[PDB]
């Protein structure tokens, strides 16, 4: 009779892995991640700093494009995060071993971090991936400041209970140029009304539509970029088509508001 | 050109993850693990102590199993451990939550088992597994009680840093039965020399061989039973070939030097 | 020259370590810990939950006061807490040792109690005690039960991050009883304005005030007895004084206010 | 009636708390503790490594004395340790939020660490400090290298399970000098015989006495600098008296076996 089923892998659309050059977002920020999974490196006078990794497997090609912006391993001080889920954590216990980068997250992220994204929400254990502690609790609105560049937490829960935007101003032909790097706001296969494990889901989504609306943005990105209308394949015309706070708000409640029904719809 | 490789899931051969219904051992203990991964379930007059798990995904035919045998969930007390690789240690977690049951483990077994199994000294992160943390740190020779049943632990370093067997009298036909779950002594793939990770690996493997020589047993059960020449699926002969500590240990020193001497060739 | 100074204990009015009697709250809830700090035990058929449990030196004090209720150490299924200060969770550590119960808390309790309440936002290193961790993590609005007793977790973030209240519905003279565990709504010398540590401290209290004027309650109990009326060393006469959570609500924000303007005028 | 005890403080005597500048010890060693703790901190071309930091109130004056040496606190690298007692390790979380350093040690020293020293073997909860996490775990024998010092991890159990000693080769006069960072070997007021949470507590110190014995070793330094007859508070004269790794051990075991023969006479 059947054996219990193997062990299923965490599997992502080809594109998530595509690697990709350092592109540049503004005068300190770049993209260094994949075609289609967002890894924000910016660096100052004194180290610099990770935005998300994205997948495990991401580890050593972050550190290769690392090295081609000029920072050594070592030269990594910070990671921060979007939320602690497989395609935008995964490899930071192995940055932190191979960098001596700290972590700073919330508390929701950092319990999730800890736990390697296992017995996830929704999720249950599908998505696991090596945990990593959090050297630095951040409060809600709390700055972290790096090589003088400071970086605001926005709290943002709903797609996990931890989802964090990060805001910071870069320059761009000697103009500021406020970036926002809004966290997912997607509820996939999620139920939502009546969670007993998450049971004000809806009232945070609805709170955090209303946080992004109002972050401070002239440069919108995401963990994902299409969810921004980013191509990062497309180089100088990556960023052409980004969306404002306010149309990537709108588009997700939309689409939230429309699973919500569809929920009721069975 | 070639995108990041797909994450890769620990598959195992059939008949690791080929369920059984529990098999008598002793008068207190049954094996209800599979046929190839032992699980051994000791049942006293105030709960159950659960040695090893098996792969993650055994978690609830432990628990079928436990109710055949009487004990609900909430009945299991105590989960220890051979080593916490995946194939042993895969559904604590799981069972953690739904049992309410405390973990004991040594020091070297609780950070394992706390980072699920990742960075491991010899396989990285391939058989990474949801983490959890032991709630009491035991020592060499300490004894760990239950319903009166008193279980000692014997380290046994090499496998893991944290290999450990777990020693016990249960009874049969009136008689007492000295009954030695010692852990795997294999080192598969592994640099045994000068490796820079495990700098006194082969004092270690010797030592445990000593050890293992030296266990009390009348009944030795090892976390793959054919490592012991156990055979689950042949019911009341499961345990007629099974070795002696002398034996399988003789038989684990044999293939470790024999190991050690291709490593010398190359 | 001075040398360095030497630690400090964190040291408490007598009355907060006076042992008491169990005093009776409902039909399964007692107040088991000293005269001025609350540990509200709630017996069910299927064991018992602790909420609070007082000062690290409590832990004898606690299981004393248990057994005389009929509750072995084992019969402790569960320890839930208001918040992570070493006057409340003190003891926490220890009775997860001694009794196998499981902690459910909020990830911000969580992580302040797995760094035994040192860096806390306001204290420092000042109320340091032994850590713990969480077995569960719980989200507003998520119900535990044990015992067919449902507790609901009401987050009312200010004194703590993680401040959370409980309620659940016992009974006496055959009518039902809504308890009311809320948290503490104090801010002792707490930089309210401005506070890089805690940056939206001011939002979340005016919030909690709010919460907790919602709660369901026909008997409301506090960490800290005083703070809601109770005098717990005249017996039956111990509830009479008690206030409602609209009048609580309503005297913490009162002196926060007044707390608000004193900062404002230095 | 009697009130349950107040906390009582960890206190030490004056002398382990008196500062003292920096004292060179070879070229790039030297003590920057206080006259009776030691503090070492090794300065490299690529970062600083500190080999413990006494009580928890010193975090500050080490950093004082790091930037007298040259070394701004994110220059710290690396954080190891002789064994996690609050009077070796107490300021380790202090340090790692202020530097950003990793801490490796053995799996032994980072779970008593995680603990903030809580629940020690032998003295219980009487000397908690604030807990920390190790970055790196490390095994015996296994070399750490930061700017090209090779620091060797030595395993001498007995004080703690997880006591080391570290060695590598400084310089002085042109000439190399193999120092040797031993751990205490004392056993101050403990059961060594048939200690049931250290059953192999015998066995171990023995085993202790003959690593120390055969360390690499030009100079011997201790955490308590009159195990070794320094003298900090002399200057150039600090060392002059100081012992020989074998006479170091040989002082040891003399006092363990009075010891042993003074538990068998009650
Ligand atoms: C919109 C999505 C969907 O894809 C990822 C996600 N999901 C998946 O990749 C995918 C899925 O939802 O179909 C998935 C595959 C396998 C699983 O075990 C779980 C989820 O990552 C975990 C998720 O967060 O939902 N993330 C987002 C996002 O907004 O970040
Ligand atoms: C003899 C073996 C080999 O099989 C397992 C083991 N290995 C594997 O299952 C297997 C392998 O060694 O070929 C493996 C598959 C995939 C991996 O990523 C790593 C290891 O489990 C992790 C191991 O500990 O070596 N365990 C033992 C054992 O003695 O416990
Ligand atoms: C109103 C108070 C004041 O007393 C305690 C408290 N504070 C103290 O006990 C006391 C103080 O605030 O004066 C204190 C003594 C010593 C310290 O190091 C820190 C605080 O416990 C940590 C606190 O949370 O502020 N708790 C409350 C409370 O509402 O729970
Ligand atoms: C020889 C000693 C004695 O002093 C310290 C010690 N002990 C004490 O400081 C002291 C004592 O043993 O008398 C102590 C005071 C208070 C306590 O609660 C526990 C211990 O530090 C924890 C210890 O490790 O035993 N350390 C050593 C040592 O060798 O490191
Ligand atoms: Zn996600
Ligand atoms: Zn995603
Ligand atoms: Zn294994
Ligand atoms: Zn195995
Ligand atoms: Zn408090
Ligand atoms: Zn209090
Ligand atoms: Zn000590
Ligand atoms: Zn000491």
């Amino acid at each position: 009779e059947a054996p219990l089923p193997q062990l299923r892998a965490y599997t992502v659309d080809a594109s998530w892995l595509q690697p990709m050059a350092p592109l540049q977002v503004a005068d300190h920020t770049w993209q260094i991640g994949t075609e289609d999974l967002t890894a924000l490196l910016v660096q100052t006078a004194e180290g610099a700093v990770l935005l998300d990794g994205g997948m495990p497997q991401m580890a050593g090609h972050l550190l290769d494009n690392m090295k081609l912006r000029g920072v050594a391993p070592q030269d990594l001080r910070l990671i921060l995060l979007s939320h602690a889920h497989a395609d935008h954590a995964g490899p930071v216990a192995e940055l932190k071993r191979r960098t001596g980068a700290h972590v700073a997250a919330n508390a929701e992220t950092a319990v999730l971090l800890a736990r390697g994204g296992s017995n996830d929400l929704h999720f249950g254990d599908g998505i696991t991936y090596p945990p990593a502690s959090a050297d630095r609790i951040i409060m809600d609105g709390e700055v972290v400041t790096v090589g003088g560049i400071a970086f605001t937490a926005h709290f943002m829960p709903g797609h996990t209970p931890g989802s964090t935007a990060w805001t910071w101003t870069d320059t761009r032909d000697g103009k500021p140029v406020r970036i926002a790097y809004a966290d997912s706001l997607s509820a996939p296969g999620y139920q939502l009304k009546g969670n007993p494990r998450y049971p004000r889901l809806i009232e945070d989504y609805k709170r955090s539509f209303a946080t992004v609306r109002a972050l401070p943005c002239d440069l919108l990105l995401t963990p994902h970029p299409g969810a921004s209308n980013w191509n990062y394949a497309v180089g100088s015309k990556a960023s052409a088509e980004a969306l404002t706070c306010n149309a990537y708000a709108d588009a997700a409640e939309k689409k939230f508001d429309a699973q919500l029904a569809r929920e009721t719809a069975g």
